[PDB]
């Protein structure tokens, strides 16, 4: 068994879901979210789920905000740390802005660090490996990996934001069971 160290993963994000204006309630929100789901493998043999959802930012357009959470249903104990660049001084979320054309622009970190205004993206993920020993220096076990989103400016096997069904375009990675 060996660990995942990069997912080349696409979507596409319905530009159909509604624009959000500031004040958006909850379920306008979730109106316009989409939420999925994919595996990656630690380096002991275990598959987790990793869940992403999607959801407009109320008050700007063609802006979407993913949350992602490692085994979703037990997501404190992993506390999913997401960045670019780095995994430290983030919390789990990043926004993805697309252009006028529907390709992929930047992606930001709660912290502001930005993806370079051209070329390949990566989001950099670290959760906890729960119930794992601590490393050698006794801090907690964490599983580290990054996502490729694609390259800016261009569709092919990059997330986009195209006026279509919100669905995976691409995922392959190098970790397994």
């Amino acid at each position: 068994a060996k660990a995942t160290t990069s997912v080349n993963y696409a979507c596409n994000l319905d530009k159909r879901l509604p624009e959000l204006p500031e004040g958006a309630n909850r379920a306008q929100i979730l109106e316009s979210t989409w939420s999925t789901e994919f595996k990656v493998y630690d380096s002991f043999g275990e598959a987790h789920e990793l869940q992403i959802d999607f959801a407009r930012v109320p008050g700007e357009v063609n802006a979407w905000r993913a949350t992602v959470n490692v085994d979703p249903t037990n997501a404190d104990a992993t506390a999913t740390r997401v960045g670019i660049g780095t995994t430290d001084g983030v919390q789990n979320s990043f926004i993805v802005r697309f252009d006028n054309n529907g390709h992929l622009a930047s992606v930001t970190d709660t912290a502001g660090n930005v993806t370079s205004p051209a070329g390949q993206v990566l989001v950099q993920i670290s959760y906890n490996v729960v119930g794992a020993n601590p490393d050698e220096a006794g801090a907690p076990t964490r599983h580290t990996f990054d996502v490729n989103l694609g390259e800016i400016g261009t569709s092919k096997n990059t997330i986009t934001q195209f006026s279509d069904k919100s669905t995976t375009a691409a995922y392959e990675q190098d970790g397994y069971t």
